[PDB]
């Protein structure tokens, strides 16, 4: 199936620990994380235990130091695999206001930069009608990460967000 790989130095160097389920805890075997090995799948990473603090979305792949996932230090302790719909397609639709008002965007297209091309810098409700997407922080998929995996998201709480900036959107394929 799907697998993670944690490894406390950079470059795949030092003490491992790996998974193939979500793991709400792994501090106990590992105090940091410097490089990740994704096999099979995406996962979700994230800084505290139960999923919590910052997440960082990684598809399959090598990531040989922290900053090869975005991440902002090396402190790493829960992870989820990001399971998608067999054969399932993308579409959000993304309002202005909150409790699903004001004015909306539906859309299927990744977007680099919602000023660009909603001309808007914030987001205060959402509805992902099909597939997984993560919403970012800033433009060009930086800043901090959100996972939104298909329904509703009546204010920016809900997925995760101390706030409404948004700047950045894509989906997470296969």
């Amino acid at each position: 199936g799907t697998k993670i790989t944690f490894y406390e130095d950079k470059d795949f160097e030092g003490r491992r620990y790996d998974c193939d389920c979500d793991c709400a805890d792994f501090h106990t075997y590992l105090s940091r994380c410097n490089s990740i090995k994704v096999e099979g799948g995406t996962w979700a990473v994230y800084e505290r235990p139960d999923f919590a603090g910052y997440m960082y979305i990684l598809p399959e792949g090598e990531y040989p130091e922290y900053q090869r996932w975005m991440g902002l230090n090396d402190r790493l302790s829960s992870c989820r695999a990001v399971h998608l719909p067999s054969g399932g397609e993308y579409k959000i639709q993304i309002f202005e206001k909150g409790d699903f008002s004001g004015q909306m965007y539906e859309t299927t297209e990744d977007c680099p930069s919602i000023m660009e091309e909603f001309h808007m810098r914030e987001i205060h409700s959402c509805k992902v009608l099909e597939g997984v997407w993560i919403f970012y922080e800033l433009p060009d998929y930086r800043g901090r990460q959100y996972l939104l995996d298909k329904k509703e998201y009546r204010k920016p709480i809900d997925w995760g967000a101390a706030s409404p900036a948004v700047q950045s959107f894509r989906r997470i394929v296969e």
